[PDB]
DNA sequence: GGCCGCTCTAGAACAGGATGTATATATCTGACACGTGCCTGGAGACTAGGGAGTAATCCCCTTGGCGGTTAAAACGCGGGGGACAGC
């Protein structure tokens, strides 16, 4: 991820996009996603690493401080397993 | 076209980290006792001279007695002032 996020963006990494990949949606959750809320998630991701939760969530250039939650339906092990599943897409 | 397997989500359990408190253990602190080494004083030895002790005699002082006189002490009595208790 941070080989190739390097490769094409590193002039800056906000300028990234997953692109032609196109992934699965996520499954009901309590707010609405899509390919951009997953870029922007991995755009956190590469700029706090994994499972900087709480970091990931509140940088606002992210967009997410509102979508994401400490019952409510994602959460770190979802986050986690979306990752994962982006990630693998990805490579894939 | 149908059913089962696989994947994801949800719940439950366990462990670790974080924080505060209590308890046990270690360390310090001090004084005494013993050992060691060195130096000084005491102990031992010997001599000479002075002081103390001993003896005798004499003189002065102290103790005891007598007598008289005078002053002091003792006994007595009354009144006043001070001391004591109270408030």
């Amino acid at each position: 991820l941070k080989n190739l996020i390097n490769s094409n963006y590193k002039d800056d990494p906000l300028k990234f996009s997953l692109g032609n990949n196109t992934p699965k949606p996520v499954q009901n959750w309590s707010s609405n996603w899509t390919k951009e809320e997953d870029e922007k998630l991995l755009i956190g991701v590469f700029k706090y690493g994994y499972g900087s939760w709480t970091q990931i969530r509140d940088d606002p250039f992210l967009g997410i401080t509102d979508k994401i939650f400490l019952k409510k339906v994602p959460g770190a092990i979802h986050l986690g397993r979306r990752v994962d599943y982006l990630l693998s897409f990805l490579r894939g």
